[PDB]
């Protein structure tokens, strides 16, 4: 039932209900002549919605808001980007124009600015040191340490035991490292272990790209990152 690339024409977006009041959003982009899927999260926040991550670009993110209106019909009032790369901040300007309040850590905002990427409006305090967590509406935001990027956040939905790892967590089908240009390979397993330590009760774990699974995605990622380290 989870959608894959061949289900999703580029420019379209699918929603997937994970639990009561919790969805992923799935979109695709072409990169170097291959097509990659990308996940984000949507969490019901009373009669409003919280969005985690853009749908990887302006057109996708417009389509995302259109699909949310079509299928859920509650207002997206806030969005949080989990790190500074384009699959996470690309589309922030579309969200902002549509009246969504955009958020990221000050580390992410700064790195987005350096990269010339779109920059969320608001700055999330309380996430500066590895192991820091803050509640943000119906989710907990956690900074595990540097991993895929120095700023990467993960998002937990306590009502549903859903853990969204973003790009710090790989899907099982990914056997070799993704983009590690901005990674801290040295710290990435230590960061993954902080996630395990903080969220041992998680039932559904959503990678930045590809299929959900369970907490097995954590050690899977560590194995892949450690192999890449020793390449
Ligand atoms: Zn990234
Ligand atoms: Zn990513």
């Amino acid at each position: 039932e989870y959608p894959t690339v061949s289900e999703i024409p580029v420019g379209e977006v699918r929603l997937y209900q994970i639990a009561d009041g919790v969805w992923s959003h799935i979109a695709t982009q072409s990169f170097d002549g291959a097509v990659y899927p990308s996940n984000g999260l949507i969490v019901r926040d009373g009669d409003e919605l919280l969005l985690i991550d853009t749908a990887w670009g302006a057109k996708n993110t417009a389509a995302l808001l259109a699909e949310i209106e079509k299928q859920i019909g509650l207002p997206v009032t806030r969005a949080v980007s989990t790190h500074f790369h384009d699959d996470r901040v690309g589309g922030v300007d579309v969200l902002r124009a549509a009246g969504v309040a955009t958020y990221a850590s000050p580390s992410t905002r700064r790195l987005a600015e350096v990269e010339g990427n779109e920059i969320p409006t608001h700055s999330l305090e309380g996430l500066s040191s590895s192991g820091d967590a803050v509640r943000f509406g119906p989710v907990e935001l956690f900074y595990p340490g540097a991993a895929h990027s120095t700023d990467n956040l993960v998002v937990y939905v306590p009502s549903a035991s859903v853990l969204y790892g973003g790009c710090a967590i790989y899907e099982l089908s990914r056997t070799s490292a993704g983009n590690v240009a901005d990674a801290d390979l040295a710290e990435w397993p230590t960061s993954i272990e902080r996630i395990q330590q903080h969220y041992p009760e998680a039932q559904f774990v959503i990678p930045g790209h590809g299929l959900p699974g369970g907490l097995d995605l954590l050690k899977h990622t560590t194995n892949v990152v450690k192999a890449h380290t020793n390449r």
